[PDB]
């Protein structure tokens, strides 16, 4: 959408959620909500309206990969862009994510410039 595309930031670390929240505000994206794990994220996603999901890979209860796989299998939100936030770039993890449907991955920490690039690449490789 425009700057009003509604984001769901998912991370069990509240500090990270605020960090991502503020990097998006700096870019002009003010419509952000948060979730603390995969289950909490699915519960909010069921309300619809969401346009992008930024999710941490390691979370207790339902990690980012399981949250991704579930999103993709849901007919109503199977096209939802999902950006995976990780702490290290391991080959097998990047491929497991990619083959499961991840729109992209970003290694933390990252700046607003890095996030903007990752967002832009996801939009064009999709048609936005």
């Amino acid at each position: 959408s425009d700057k009003e595309l509604k984001f769901l930031v998912v991370d069990d670390f509240s500090t990270m959620r605020r960090i991502v929240r503020n990097l998006l505000k700096e870019l002009g994206f003010n419509n952000v909500e948060e979730a603390e794990d995969g289950v909490d994220a699915l519960n909010k996603l069921q309300a619809g309206g969401y346009g992008f999901v930024i999710s941490a890979w390691n979370m207790p209860n339902m990690d980012g990969l399981e949250l991704l796989k579930t999103i993709r299998a849901d007919g109503a939100m199977s096209a939802l862009p999902v950006l995976m936030v990780t702490a290290e770039a391991k080959k097998e993890n990047i491929i497991a994510a990619a083959q499961a449907g991840a729109s992209g991955y970003v290694v933390k920490p990252f700046t607003a410039a890095t996030l903007e690039e990752k967002l832009n690449k996801i939009f064009e490789k999709l048609g936005m």
